[PDB]
């Protein structure tokens, strides 16, 4: 059981490059759009505190120079939508996929594959934070690389890329150009609110060892829905509710272990700690995968 | 620092599935020739000591089934070479990227494109054990994916995957289909040797945490590589060898830490342990990230 992402092919043939003046970063093009960070047009001096609507119609769509592999796409025109800017291009990408936009919700998980330079240069999974945080691997020129995932062969991409805070986690933008959080594209040190852990995730993630053949750090005890809910709030872990156990049902049944006996694990392992021992290779408690991230490596 | 994989684009386009009666492998499609794990030609009761040879001598052209997609490849020639079956084929896969054969070494990574039925599924990164096991996550149907680096679009594939231990961990060839390690091609419970931490990448970590600010382990003294080494495997580390000297060259340059000074750091935290502080927020030292992986998210 390993954090597996979904093969990139698909969406990397939709990566190209995005040129304002000095500022070069990753856009995405579908049918004849691209979409890319919106501050592609902002120079040095406009990070602190750009009036967006205002630099924006000061450029020409001779400004844009988009580029897919050694093609230049030539700018027809162009809009804004919120932190998202759309470039319309005088070709439609051939190898546009079946595609959505979607708002992924706190402790969802989705690929990320990291581009630079219109080039993509690797694919991770990340789990949207419940303080809408992802620590991700970016690095400078890294805005505007995409997040998705894959349901036959259709690509939801849910998470566009723009910052990188002072902590080293990371923070951005739906492809409506709304972002996750409170964060605000200008160039500023911005703090995240306190984060919390994905309780649902790590129950399922206890679940996926127990599918692997590791049993040691169940108990024979069991817990109250609120019962648990309570120390878990005490320990900082979101609150579990109704319909998360439901989720889990699958996983319970396939394991015969009740959801509120998992609960009773890791309410043990939460007050005793994992004493230097490990789950499925982690000294600590994993809550990236979902109970569908399970389901759908362990069968 | 992510364990983070190469796009598996280049390579998607080169799955295929390949089928004799009812059992059907992946197979990767490159130039006029499918490369796939001979044991596709076996039946449930030839899995126990086969006969290959014997078995592919009873088998003709026509008895392959190769498909892109519901999409058939008509095969025109088939040979065996070691544990793989070549395929010849009548169409040139027009997606061929520019690619290598390679066989890597223990501590080296690698990015596997899971599939199933050829259609790929996902992809992670590995890393291949001294003991020449990957701790992968394969699942019935995934033989044939194979795993690859990519460098400036030269796709090195170098690993084929044909089976998984008792113990959960994987095992399979390179693209000769050379078993890593001392495993054979039978439907057998086979145990690999003992394993031991990937001592080149623990030191390819320490350079990252000395490269990032964490640097509380570096000591004023130094060691020879022999004795480095024989302390080593007394805690169960592998030995380090000329290459991995000079595969940590960049990072040691980078940090002016010179190679031998950071064994004789990781040689003190064998012996003295590192008393509850961490290096890069961990308490346990990571042996699958390569000083190349260091070098790519540093
Ligand atoms: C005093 O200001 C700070 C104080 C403390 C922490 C801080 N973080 C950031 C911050 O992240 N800024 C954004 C850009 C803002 C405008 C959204 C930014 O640089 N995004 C990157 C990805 C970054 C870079 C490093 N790895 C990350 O993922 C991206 O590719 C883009 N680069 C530029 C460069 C110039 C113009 C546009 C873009 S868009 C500012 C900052
Ligand atoms: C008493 O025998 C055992 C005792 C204790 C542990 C054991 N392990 C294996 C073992 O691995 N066998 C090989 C096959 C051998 C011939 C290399 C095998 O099933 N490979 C799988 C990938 C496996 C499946 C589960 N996840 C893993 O990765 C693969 O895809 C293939 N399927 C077939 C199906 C039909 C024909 C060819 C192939 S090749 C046997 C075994």
């Amino acid at each position: 059981f390993r954090k597996m992402a979904f093969p990139s092919g698909k969406v990397e043939s939709c990566m190209v490059q995005v040129t304002c003046g000095t500022t070069t970063l990753n856009g995405l093009w579908l049918d004849d759009v691209v979409y890319c960070p919106r501050h592609v047009i902002c120079t040095s001096e406009d990070m602190l505190n750009p009036n967006y609507e205002d630099l924006l119609i000061r450029k020409s769509n001779h400004n844009f120079l988009v580029q897919a592999g050694n093609v230049q796409l030539r700018v027809i025109g162009h809009s804004m939508q919120n932190c998202v800017l759309k470039l319309k291009v005088d070709t439609a990408n051939p190898k546009t996929p079946k595609y959505k936009f979607v708002r992924i919700q706190p402790g969802q998980t989705f690929s990320v594959l990291a581009c630079y330079n219109g080039s993509p240069s690797g694919v991770y999974q990340c789990a949207m934070r419940p303080n809408f945080t992802i620590k991700g691997s970016f690095l400078n020129g890294s805005c505007g690389s995409v997040g998705f995932n894959i349901d036959y062969d259709c690509v939801s991409f849910c998470y566009m890329h723009h910052m990188e805070l002072p902590t080293g986690v990371h923070a951005g933008t739906d492809l409506e150009g709304n972002f996750y959080g409170p964060f605000v594209d200008r160039q500023t040190a911005q703090a995240a609110g306190t984060d919390t852990t994905i309780t649902v995730n790590v129950l399922a993630w206890l679940y996926a060892a127990v599918i692997n053949g590791d049993r040691w750090f169940l108990n024979r005890f069991t817990t109250t829905l609120n019962d648990f809910n309570l120390v878990a709030m005490k320990y900082n872990y979101e609150p579990l509710t109704q319909d998360h156990v439901d989720i889990l049902g699958p996983l319970s049944a396939q394991t015969g272990i009740a959801v509120l006996d998992m609960c009773a694990s890791l309410k043990e392992l939460l007050q005793n700690g994992m004493n230097g021992r490990t789950i499925l290779g982690s000294a600590l408690l994993e809550d990236e995968f979902t109970p569908f991230d399970v389901v759908r490596q362990c069968s």
